[PDB]
């Protein structure tokens, strides 16, 4: 079986779209309370996501590699409003406070998440590193269409700029998980056994980081 | 004293200008031989630049400062041509052939050089990092007429595409400097022992590597 495909499937088969808090998101059985508390825990793994690409872009002599890592950087970080930006809109119209959100101190179970993403965005395979972020920006399309979906029927959102996260995110992580898996290839060293250790690695982290919401 | 101005004079007290080479280069009393071996052997610290600017951003927590590192970043690495583009034009119009700029193994000097950003760019002193690149950048403005004029009056660069590197480094490094000068102040922590210690390190590294060409 060939690496990529062994990949996609370790994702398929722990998929945050199929972890009870998104299964309840889905049927809608979930608090204010959850939401904001969410919106609230995810603010450190968004503020960290361009280190992540900063990381391995760091530690990269491909040319051409780095260019593709800097290219969602750039979608990431750069302008007003970069996607940082945008979900502090959506935090702010699940009803967080500015000064709450930024007063908030993030769950071990976020700083979990994010370290082992930075594990292994800092480790020694510039592969598994992009298959760390790509086993997460891959799920990341039909998890917004889907939260997007969530927030219409269910959790009144009536204006369109309050979810522009997930409307961005619904096209972006489309090119980003495409341009992820081929920077997988181009970087590969005889580790693609790194490459599905992150997956595992990520997409368990990641179940983790939500089951904290219960 | 501020340790802004112990920084400035630092650079002004070694500085490339007044380094042989480049008064050698101001007379013209520089071969083919020389310039061919300096644009090849300076190719790696050249690759490398981007990976100075995302080992700071990729380490740092103050979300305005990531924008001004990303907005150097950019400015080197995005776009054709980027700013290793243009030095293969450079290195291209001196005579030397792709396939040899290419196949060249750089001096153990310009490892050195890059070694020692690179120590400094992945330290523990975010402002440390900015000041080893600021004690480069901030000399490249002036490095840049200086070098236009010695391939006019003396090297026969006709074609001004011939030297656009220069061009686009008069004006763009300005910039940088004044925005490392500002990521310096913004992301210290008691720590402007290590933004001269850098200071320090970086002038003469860079003065063993243009020892190198004599
Ligand atoms: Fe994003
Ligand atoms: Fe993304
Ligand atoms: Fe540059
Ligand atoms: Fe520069």
């Amino acid at each position: 079986m060939n690496f990529l495909d062994q990949l996609d499937l370790i994702i398929q088969n722990k998929h945050m779209l199929e972890h009870t808090f998104y299964v309840k998101w889905s049927k809608g059985e979930l608090t204010k309370e959850q939401l904001q508390a969410y919106a609230k825990d995810y603010y450190l793994h968004i503020k960290a996501f361009p280190k992540y690409l900063s990381a391995i872009h760091s530690r990269c002599d491909d040319l051409e590699a780095r260019k593709l890592l800097l290219d969602n950087l750039m979608d990431e970080e750069n302008g007003y409003p970069n996607h940082i930006d945008l979900w502090k809109q959506f935090v702010f119209a699940l009803g967080v406070t500015p000064e709450e959100l930024e007063a908030h101190e993030p769950s071990e179970a976020a700083k979990a998440k994010v370290a082992t993403f930075m594990r292994w965005c800092t480790g020694d395979s510039l592969a598994a590193g992009v298959a760390a972020l790509y086993s997460y920006e891959s799920q990341i399309p039909r998890i917004a269409r889907e939260k997007i979906r969530g927030l219409t029927e269910y959790f009144g959102f009536s204006n369109p700029e309050d979810y522009a996260y997930f409307t961005e995110h619904e096209e972006a992580d489309v090119r980003h998980a495409r341009e992820e898996k081929a920077l997988i290839e181009m970087l590969l060293k005889d580790d693609a056994d790194k490459v599905l250790e992150a997956s595992q690695e990520v997409t368990q982290s990641l179940y983790g980081f939500l089951d904290s919401f219960l």
